[PDB]
């Protein structure tokens, strides 16, 4: 029976580009792949819209969790580039036209991931394209038909991830299940006789993701990354907040993405004194980059969050933190509350700072 030490993923999805055009796929395509492998007893880190800098820290940090006999997959989803026998991950922030030196080497990570010894890695590419001797057991899976399929819910799913999702549970070889995966597609009406995958693959033997976790026992230097990467998924937990006047807030939280957190509030309790009060939430760190217009919202799909509404309780005002990745301190932000007292006319106003620590991404040690 083969066996994992430990089973690591990076799953990284490009949707709003700046100078590109949006795509819609990475979005469901990310949620549902960190489910199916987080299932698989993959410790998981997703993440949504990067950067140039984002993309190579999270790339670089995940290459650090590479230790002797780990499983590790690396998934890209959004805009690709080809130059010159070379392949390129484009970032969000890419100036247009396309440049090298704005994009992530294909090619440069696959030369580093060959000198690892991991037992398993396995590189999947999903990508809009455009043109103008001890063994790592490298898997290389490259679409090039990211073309989508919207649902009844009225969100886009990839063709590549609606064959991988279908078989990617299956204890069976990887290699072997990336073949099916190929020929689904090319009995598939899009992508039927043309260049849709290509897998390259150097696994001498029958290593699946389904494999067990061996004894895992980390090391000495390769310790606090892995315990900071397996807290990445981490929500902050509910808090209820007591004001002088008696007003009780519930704050809740909840995840779509390692850097993508919704924050919702509700009054719990309103002393008969208090005829009218209401709480919202302010004062975020800088580098989060909100902006209170797009804070506090009655529906969180008015904060651009669709993927979790059934997790998330009704009857809230609701803040969507998207770009996580860039907090570099403890997420500390103000709860205000605007109160008032039964026959009196003056609206009072107070507001307590919270700490939520490092959520999600934040835990982890990279660049920023």
């Amino acid at each position: 029976q083969p066996l994992a030490k430990d089973k690591v993923a990076l799953l990284i999805g490009n949707m709003n580009y700046r100078e590109h055009p949006k795509l819609k796929a990475p979005l469901v395509d990310v949620y549902e792949l960190t489910n199916l492998l987080r299932q698989l007893d993959f410790k998981v880190v997703s993440l949504l819209d990067l950067t140039e800098y984002e993309m190579r820290n999270a790339v670089d940090e995940f290459l650090l969790l590479l230790d002797k006999g780990v499983y590790g997959l690396l998934y890209y989803a959004g805009h690709g580039y080809e130059n010159f026998g070379n392949s390129f991950m484009v970032p969000v922030d890419a100036p247009n036209p396309y440049r090298s030196e704005n994009c992530l080497c294909v090619q440069n990570i696959l030369k580093l991931m060959q000198e690892k010894e991991t037992g398993l890695n396995v590189f999947l590419l999903d990508m809009c394209r455009k043109r103008n001797k001890v063994t790592a057991n490298i898997v290389f899976g490259y679409a090039t038909c990211q073309a989508f399929e919207i649902q009844h819910s009225g969100l886009a799913n990839g063709i590549f991830m609606k064959f991988l999702k279908d078989r990617l549970l299956e204890d069976k070889k990887i290699t072997v299940l990336l073949d099916e995966v190929a020929e689904d597609m090319g009995k598939c009406h899009l992508t039927k006789g043309k260049q849709a995958l290509e897998i390259r693959s150097s696994l001498s033997e029958k290593r699946a993701l389904t494999d067990p976790i061996q004894g895992t026992e980390y090391s000495a230097e390769s310790l606090v990354r892995n315990l900071q990467w397996a807290k990445a998924h981490e929500l902050p937990e509910s808090m209820c907040l007591k004001f002088d006047c008696g007003v009780q807030i519930q704050l809740g939280f909840a995840a779509e993405f390692s850097n993508v957190m919704i924050i919702y509030t509700s009054i719990v309790y309103k002393p008969p004194e208090i005829i009218m009060c209401d709480a919202y939430v302010t004062d975020f760190p800088l580098d989060l980059d909100i902006d209170p217009k797009d804070a506090n919202k009655g529906t969180p799909e008015e904060t651009g969050s669709y993927l979790v509404s059934k997790d998330l309780p009704k009857h809230c005002l609701y803040t969507r933190l998207s770009s996580l990745q860039k907090l570099k301190e403890h997420l500390v932000f103000t709860v205000c509350l605007s109160y008032q007292y039964s026959g009196l006319e003056d609206t009072v106003e107070d507001k307590q700072e919270v700490n939520v620590g490092k959520p999600l991404i934040a835990k982890l040690d990279m660049h920023r």
